[PDB]
């Protein structure tokens, strides 16, 4: 049983159900355009397709059908630890299947042996100033390692064909999945822990090597192995997996297409909303609460006034997410465990009761509920990550996990070019009837 | 005069449009989606806003409204050169205005002043293997210098507003496009021309000084000039100018927008038809020609041999042109009056009287016509650039034009965060009956 | 057909619209259901939805947002004569759309290439025997052509759609409305007028065809036209719609839906009203009034003999009505138009003044005003239709226009199977306290 073998048969069972959509029902309707949306980021129009997640509005995330409950508690776990093997998801993310213990095994020898980060990343890293933001540097490694690739080796050398293409993609896939905390690693080290690096331990699986890597000592594995499946995708509509799924239409390899999702990933209105979370919390906590825990009354009135003052409590809000988000609720279930009494997490949890409350009475906030940075900071900043830009590496790191998924996926099925057709202000003037 | 005052004026008067459109006139109708379009990467769908460009499909595109005769008719022109300031068409793209020579002559100064790499950028392509694709090397060039973003200082800075967010983006936009040229020439020189160095020459136009430091003779100097201009945008729906856009949406800088361009640009579906219709050419002389010029007779045997194989004919067909590319027309007539009696531009010529008319007598392409990539290819090797990667850095040197243009605009006018919907096949199976 | 893909481009726009309803706000409160109204047949609730008419209580009702005097000004009228197509209407109610004379014109062809009776139809209603209600015959001859449902037809070969599912039914709707004016005057003739049939002429409209057909010379041409929009529809719980909307909800198709309709329009409660006011009437006039149009004063004390005996006037109130209904209204005009001096109609007239203010201040009767039950009659019998039981056949063909519309709806939306809750005497004396 192996993964490759399993992903061949199950892209030949998808593959008819996609020729049929198109044979039988290519003009079928799903959606309609508004000058708003046109202009507002296509937002809500349904124009994409993955297999990989979907996000229901209401319901959380699912990852092939399956809940994040479902999926914590049917991954093989790892041994004389408590999360599952990030390996194990990755198999599940490709095939649609939970792996068994047999299976994951056979992943995680496999990214053993396509682990190690070749020296001259390094030397590019080096060679950029040392004071380049992590991003720049994450989505760089990326990239340089394009060199490696062989998708584009197989695409140079004529041998395309629109049947195997996928077979090369996967191949890709698991070489930059297998190297992508190395990766991260040493750019957290190299930058924040002094340049001193701890090496890979051809032992420990994904998750457990990256807090080695990392240099933090248990539980950080389990935070890391939770936090890489809980941001392991999104659907393919958010800017780092659409960004990625968009380069890749135009058979750009994975190196190129998932760099390119890193740009994305970087931006403000993306990737940072953890650590802004964050900093907004413990700012609060010094100058609006005395440097210290409060209570109920105090921090109902402190929304209160943030609100009435042209300010958003942070991370209380998302662009298709409607209700509570079940990865903030993952987040608590660990926190509740690990470090219930940590200053930082009891005004999170305590954040949790009012703020739903005030936005739901206030109105509008279309949704007025956590999503799951509103969380993750309070974990990583107790377990000494204090390095906030940071952050959005690890984002980076667990979100390739579906996002190279999905472009192995997108080469089986032989998804065409993404190019939508542009208009003009003065186009979307007539259809409105100015003149 | 002044470009920075000038586009202030443009914007505050384009703002007051897009509110209205969204304000009044947002639920207005403008298209719909099918089934097909979500599975065909969004095929057909206007569900994107610019104004720098639109691409008509049956007159091609058009740069701020004008055709591209009229904006080589126009644009003031270099002394004693063919071709115009490729400054001065950066300056309609970014105002809409047609610039006096004084106006062109104070961008021109100003890509003077914005003109030096970074000697960390030189670093940095050397810490790369010499043997990356230069693409890759151009990539992470761009990349690199996101250490420099204005806009992202001014968003880490906590100055980010609405109204002003379009003036870091410019500067950023300028500061880029001065740079990409020596970037392009840089790696030119360093991976194909012995890694020795011809200085830029402060007195010449970003394409005389292109030429300069690429060491190529006039006219290489129009080639590039008109190069550039023709590949300066094709609308925001292309992989590549989509690809910045979506990126720029979540707020990342130009650097981060345009590296994540680049990498879609990289992609054999979007930036390799040049070569690979040269190497086409090429081949077809040597082996089924009989390395010779063929009669007219002969020409049309081979199309027809060819088409009835199973191949395709390079460079003719587009997903959005269905008539003759205007960009391989102004390609042409640069090539009928300096190259006439090159043996590869004879090919050229010949395949745009043969072919349009064996295409359209087998209904097969959409675009029974040629496109820009048809013809590039035949000049560039003229001039003596053979080295066929490279042709793909000169597509994202012109590119930027429209694109960095693009950005500031998105900014200008307050262009929301790009997220469409994904959805599942499940879910499209469900919408089809076959639930 | 251009009906056909107008059809489809209104269907494609409104579904979403039904969808959200049934995604978003599924659970918002509508009505409320009370054991007065679970024992008296569902009396009020707001359970069915429907958009080829609304029924207001007070402005009586609507077609397609329209009103009657709206629907008959704004119709193509037919060259020569008074009154709509009804093939006009029939398109208004299946698009939205008042449509232009060639739209019209398009139906009006359909029609006539449609129009033809399968000849096992009159085979089976002359097996019947010649003594059976029209009505019967009339349900038995839709029935018998469910053969030829194209809609189960689909159903059989796999080929079932909830996108498409509507396609088929359209076709249905168009070969039985084109057929139902065939099948009702096949009736008339075979029973009443010796079996001897005029053959369809098709150069005429679906009305003047029925008159033709029928044997009756203009303006009857213009009743019929008039009779059949008026009756076309009166929204989808009405007795005779609910009951081909019921049974199609099980996705059986249009024969059987709407024969199912007619068994329902048949019943006393339903399809009888215009004829039994006629009589009554004509009972009246001879044996009380000396068999002569009354003064106002004669008939006003009438009216109370009557109604204090405890007897009704027949033709008034309605259980949704609660003003004057403007089909009564639409008929009233035609009269005064074409026979002021009818003796029928002037009684017709009067009863108009001096019953609804007798009604509202007893304050008995919850619609003290007429329905368009008390104008049909007199206009029936005027030009010599004097066979009281086909009055609920022609009915039948009328409110075919509005149910069959509304069944290609039903499929266009995909409305699930139509299935409420029963309950027991026994519960509801535990929901009394008892
Ligand atoms: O609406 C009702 O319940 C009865 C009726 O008047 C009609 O069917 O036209």
């Amino acid at each position: 049983s192996f993964l490759k073998e399993k992903l061949a048969e199950k892209i030949a069972q998808h593959r008819p159900r996609t020729t049929r959509l198109l044979s039988e029902f290519g003009n079928v309707k799903i959606d309609e355009v508004t000058i708003s949306q046109a202009i507002g980021g296509m937002r809500g129009i349904k124009s994409l397709v993955t297999d990989i997640s979907y996000l229901d509005p209401e319901e959380g995330i699912r990852f092939r059908g399956y809940t994040i409950p479902e999926v914590l508690e049917k991954l093989p776990k790892v041994p004389g630890a408590e999360m599952p093997y990030v390996e194990g998801h990755f198999y599940l993310l490709l095939t649609g299947d939970v792996p068994t213990e047999k299976e994951v095994k056979e992943v995680a020898e496999e990214f053993k042996k396509r682990r190690a980060l070749p020296e001259y990343v390094k030397d590019t890293l080096k060679a950029m100033p040392r004071d380049t933001h992590p991003m720049t540097m994450f989505a760089a490694g990326i990239l340089a390692m394009q060199r490696e690739s062989k998708f584009a080796a197989y695409y140079n050398a004529g041998k395309f064909n629109k049947n195997t293409a996928w077979e090369p993609m996967f191949e890709d896939a698991m070489d930059l999945m297998a190297r992508l905390p190395s990766l991260g690693a040493y750019i957290y080290r190299m930058k924040y822990k002094s340049d001193t690096h701890i090496p890979s331990n051809p032992d420990l699986d994904l998750g457990g090597d990256f807090a080695n890597m990392m240099g933090i000592d248990k539980p950080y594995d389990d935070v890391a192995r939770l936090y890489f499946i809980l941001h392991s995708d999104h659907e393919s509509g958010n800017v780092s997996a659409h960004t990625a799924h968009l380069v890749a239409s135009a058979l750009s390899d994975a190196y190129y297409a998932y760099s390119a999702a890193m740009c994305g990933l970087a931006g403000p209105l993306h990737g940072l909303a953890n650590q802004e979370v964050l900093k907004w919390i413990q700012e609060t906590i010094d100058k609006k609460l005395g440097g210290k825990v409060p209570t109920k009354e105090e921090l109902k009135k402190f929304v209160e006034e943030t609100l009435s003052s042209g300010q958003v409590i942070p991370g209380y809000g998302h662009a298709v997410l409607r209700k509570t988000d079940p990865r903030y609720v993952a987040q608590r279930e660990f926190a509740l465990k690990h470090m219930p009494d940590d200053p930082i997490f009891q005004v999170v949890s305590m954040l949790y009761e009012v703020v739903p409350p005030i936005l739901s009475s206030l109105g509008k906030v279309k949704d007025p509920w956590p999503n799951v940075d509103a969380h993750s900071g309070c974990i990583q900043w107790h377990y000494g990550v204090v390095e906030y830009d940071f952050y959005t590496v690890l984002f980076g790191i667990g979100r390739a996990l579906g996002v190279l998924a999905n472009l192995v996926w997108d080469r089986a099925l032989g998804y065409a070019i993404e190019r939508p057709k542009s208009v003009t202000t003065d186009m979307l003037e007539k259809w409105a009837g100015i003149k």
